[PDB]
């Protein structure tokens, strides 16, 4: 007995394309996240070129429209140049995306004063995220009050980091969150099977103690998002390894088995892979989409999922219960036991759809 | 220059058919939901016969069927006999719903037992809604948590309330609200002018305090839902006047009128009429649906709307600004100035919809 679900969303990965491509691209990178059951997803804009400007996204647009097999919407990047000058396409990406702290990005930002800017001219009415880790939550969230607007807290990861937004909430502030399921179910303790190479993340693996804040802290927790961050073996086991995990074909599986165990209903999974990034993104419904999961099946990870082009995982050798069965998307069968059954190309931008533009006051 | 909406849905309407159809019929309350900008409502089990078993939901389903020309989900309602006896129909209705308190309804509960056999029986994944004023906020509170599941209130009126609920929520506990426009629009200030009958309404009128309260507890509030209510003015003007507004056609007009004055945003009220009742009543989206809105159109709020049959209205002679030009239901042109285009008839039960089945474990 299969459980139906909707088509669930993304709203933090790396596909790598363009200039990458030897770790994912978007071919890849969605047929990833259609065996980990999510059919759209929100791609990073730290690419080679990074989408910080017109041409880098229309060249981004025409790569993904030729690649993407499930459905998606790309960021645009904050840089030190860019602020006042991304009017014209904003409504067209899926959000801002700041990188305030030190991370496999070169869109640094040298300024507080960078920030403000950034929030004083992005219109309004469109999403920021931002890669923010302890103290720099505080610090942003002021920047976002002091121009009086939302801010969405990318991957948060510590006691600290979550009791702010806690806090914050409380006050009535316009702030949202996502966490990535590394940060639920990898601490410092799996450092000695990962090493050093591997185990290099940001924001890195919390102690026992962050864990189990953030699951104390579900209520918090408006998105889970994988922040999958493909590399290579070799270059996560080399000389000056990357940050990032792989994570689309892991993360659900990992989390319908902490949903076999009791630890959060299905309902929570739902609101935070289908229902608070569709509202905190205006991301359009997809029509004929739905998900058919296995929740009896149990397996354990291996060394390696079949298609992100990072060829390793983090989460090896863990036992999960739960998996992705069947996948379909606006009406074709796109994925099933293993096989990817949609073509490079399927996959569209939904921002170019009627239903997916953000409203906005004339 | 028309704004785009998406298909707004009304958590809280009275739509009167069975058995009070001079107040309303599915056909007449429908075209009001639609001429206020809403495709989707969740109807209420007080009719005659209430909708408290079976029989009288499959007779509501298929008057629905015929009259409503928008779609909709039918509640099911709490009573003193039938814990333990809907799990079969459980799943094809919009949730269930308990009274609690004194108002327009038959549907006592005379003890706080008989709310937590609901709770107990009712299935676990399924909405439950209630009518619960002041104190009776707080003792449904704790039955939720005695059960271990969430609860949602209906039409929060009240500071105390409003923060009553806020507290709950600051601890985590699974709560949800709504709010409807004549607690945010109408107050003691208006009894003189509305006179003891047309003023009769469970939650009564607030005092400008609690209208304060709730707009500056705007965070906390999850959904509007009008509560349509509709009565004749002879009947609130009689000599046992019933509780209840009539609120569909106003209820959109209002709220667009209080973004153009900055006192929330056009994502607040999105959230709150579509993203937020999708979310916690699980209901699927309608494709091809889309409101056209006027937002520069200033008018008074005459004697009477031109749909609902209560053929009156509290709020005759509020200056609005915004109003409902075009509603595109299903790819059918269902409004147009004035006029509704689709038949009684048009409208379809969301609940039997492959993607309006509330998701659950096997
Ligand atoms: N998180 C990481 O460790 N790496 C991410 C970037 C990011 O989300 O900061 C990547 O793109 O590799
Ligand atoms: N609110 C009211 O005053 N009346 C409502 C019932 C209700 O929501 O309690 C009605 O059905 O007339
Ligand atoms: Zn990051
Ligand atoms: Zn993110
Ligand atoms: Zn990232
Ligand atoms: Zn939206
Ligand atoms: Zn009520
Ligand atoms: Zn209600
Ligand atoms: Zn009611
Ligand atoms: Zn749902």
């Amino acid at each position: 007995k299969l459980v139906r679900l909707p088509g669930l969303i993304d709203v933090h990965v790396h596909l790598r394309e363009p200039g990458g491509t030897h770790k994912e691209d978007f071919a890849s990178g969605t047929a990833a996240a259609l065996a980990g059951g999510i059919t759209m997803v929100c791609a990073m804009p730290n690419t080679r070129p990074p989408i910080i400007d017109a041409p880098a996204l229309a060249l981004a647009q025409k790569l993904a429209e030729a690649g993407a097999r499930c459905d998606f919407a790309l960021f645009l990047g904050a840089a030190s140049e860019n602020a006042g000058t991304l009017g014209t396409v904003a409504g067209s990406a899926a959000g801002l995306k700041l990188y305030l702290n030190e991370t496999f990005s070169e869109l640094r930002l040298d300024s507080v004063v960078q920030w403000m800017e950034h929030f004083e001219t992005w219109p309004s009415h469109l999403p920021i995220v931002a890669h923010a880790e302890q103290q720099t939550v505080a610090a942003v969230l002021m920047v976002a009050q002091l121009t009086q607007r939302s801010v969405h807290i990318c991957h948060v990861a510590r006691k600290e980091e979550i009791l702010l937004i806690k806090a914050a909430k409380a006050r009535g502030l316009p702030v949202t969150c996502e966490v990535a399921p590394h940060h639920l179910f990898l601490s410092h303790d799996d450092l000695e099977r990962l090493g050093p190479g591997k185990g290099e993340v940001r924001p890195e693996l919390g102690s026992r103690q962050d864990v189990e804040a953030l699951w104390e802290n579900m209520a918090v927790i408006d998105c889970f998002a994988s922040d999958h961050a493909p590399h290579t073996l070799e270059e996560k086991c080399g000389s000056r390894p990357p940050p990032g995990f792989p994570g689309l074909e892991t993360m659900l599986p990992l989390l319908l088995t902490a949903v076999s165990e009791g630890r959060l209903s299905l309902d929570d999974l739902l609101q935070r892979l289908h229902h608070n990034p569709r509202r905190i993104f205006h991301l359009p419904p997809q029509e004929d989409t739905y998900v058919e999961v296995d929740l009896e099946h149990e397996w354990t990870i291996p060394s390696h999922m079949p298609f992100s082009k990072a060829h390793w995982t983090p989460f090896e050798g863990q036992k999960v219960k739960g998996t992705v069965r069947r996948v379909v998307l606006r009406g074709e069968v796109a994925y099933i036991d293993g096989q990817v059954l949609v073509p490079p190309g399927y996959g569209q931008d939904v921002r170019k759809w009627p239903q997916g533009a953000v409203p906005q006051l004339p």
